[PDB]
């Protein structure tokens, strides 16, 4: 409806790429090569049309793996879109933990496109109504694998302090936090303000791990921010984060 026009090339090979997709729910072809015509804003119109979201979750995995053998890489904006297209459905749906083929296509495309990956699912996931276990455990596992490098850790750090705070946030941020990723004094006043402004398990462990593994730099104000937000007997690990507080005095 809103009339963007797919590249020329991709246009007359449309049908051909519909046929090679077929054939994988049944090395890249250079059909797939042409995903290069394509801005990022044709590359969502591209994957509506392909339909990419219906792929069975062997067709998916296929698909990830003629993905990762193109050459050159895909830029990291069209890597954002495909994921999106891709996995966000199928993340978002899920009421059980993601099958093997759903996790194995994941983690191998990610293997790769590490950041693109973890920057297109992180909001919307969390964004989502009801995200639940299911949906956490998959985030988790992306922010905590080994190819995302340092500085794609401070990056992904600054994206989940931006979301509103929420259950599912917290674990996700403890994840990432749990590998020590540095964070300029700027961001980590944003942490501790959202950190000292509940009742959960997940913000308990959260609040420990800063407590904890960001002793160095925690100011006196924010010290006494965390006292203030420890004060009452309904909050969990009580011990512990009186231990780490007192610690820290």
């Amino acid at each position: 409806a809103e009339s963007l026009e797919l590249p020329k090339a991709i246009q007359d090979q449309l049908p051909r790429l519909q046929q090679l997709l077929k054939t994988l729910e049944e090395a890249p072809p250079v059909e797939l090569q042409l995903l290069h015509e394509c801005s990022p804003s044709q590359m969502d119109l591209l994957c509506a049309q392909l339909q990419l979201p219906q792929l069975s979750d062997l067709g998916l995995l296929r698909l990830c793996t003629w993905l990762l053998a193109l050459s050159p890489d895909l830029s990291l904006s069209n890597a954002t879109v495909l994921t999106r297209s891709l996995f966000l459905g199928r993340i978002l749906s899920l009421t059980s933990s993601a099958s093997r083929l759903l996790t194995t296509a994941l983690t191998s495309f990610a293997a790769k496109y590490t950041y693109p990956v973890c920057s297109a699912l992180l909001d919307p996931v969390l964004q989502a109504p009801g995200t639940g276990p299911a949906q956490t455990e998959l985030l988790c596992c992306l922010v905590k694998m080994e190819s995302l490098e340092p500085d794609a850790q401070v990056l992904m750090l600054g994206q989940i302090l931006e979301l509103p705070w929420k259950e599912e946030t917290f674990l996700v941020l403890q994840s990432l936090l749990e590998r020590q990723v540095e964070m300029t004094p700027e961001k980590f006043s944003v942490l501790m303000e959202k950190l000292c402004k509940t009742t959960s398990m997940a913000y308990a462990k959260l609040m420990l791990t800063v407590m904890t593994k960001y002793q160095a730099n925690i100011t006196e104000t924010q010290r006494l921010g965390l006292a203030m937000a420890l004060e009452p007997n309904t909050t969990f690990l009580r011990k512990s984060l009186k231990a780490a507080l007192k610690h820290l005095g």
